[PDB]
């Protein structure tokens, strides 16, 4: 709510129950407590929309890790409406995907790129380096929503515009 400047990627409003999201343009980052910690993304990007998010601060102490994947449901139906983690719940659902990202990606001050192609192949990277196809299983028909927990080696997350970095 509040605020405005439609257009590029933010948070959606749906957040773990332990997660404030807000700045003076676009982050999310952790309240308090451990567990519960889910967040969607706030509009629905196409195939090709490739996304980034900078991770704006990180935890070393906890243990796991975060989580990352699309979905089909959208996002406002599950506002306020959370299960306590993002699996096997956010996943074997009917149309949820998720994946986990190595700890050597797992850093601070690092750009946390991916997106999907038509054959539902979903493909990520780092520094503006992509790694191949992580996730799989993508539909290319309807809507699509993206999904990342920060539970683990993460503690906060800023979504930066694509458009900005990619050209091509």
């Amino acid at each position: 709510g509040s605020s405005g400047s439609s257009g590029p990627l933010q948070f959606h409003s749906v957040h773990g129950d332990n997660i404030r999201i807000s700045r003076d343009g676009t982050l999310a980052r952790r309240f308090e407590s451990f567990c519960r910690a889910i967040t969607f993304s706030a509009r629905p990007v196409r195939i090709n929309e490739r996304i980034c998010v900078k991770f704006a601060e990180i935890s070393n102490n906890w243990n796991g890790g975060i989580r990352f994947g699309f979905t089909s449901n959208d996002p406002v139906t599950l506002e306020g409406t959370l299960p306590k983690y993002a699996c096997p719940d956010l996943t074997n659902r009917p149309g949820f995907w998720a994946k986990a990202l190595h700890e050597q990606y797992c850093e601070k001050d690092n750009i946390l790129y991916y997106y999907v192609n038509g054959a539902g192949d979903v493909i990520y990277g780092i520094n503006n380096e992509e790694k191949g196809v992580i996730l799989t299983g993508i539909d290319t028909r309807s809507l699509l929503w993206t999904v990342i927990d920060i539970y683990g080696n993460c503690t906060g997350i800023e979504f930066l515009d694509s458009r900005i970095y990619m050209y091509q």
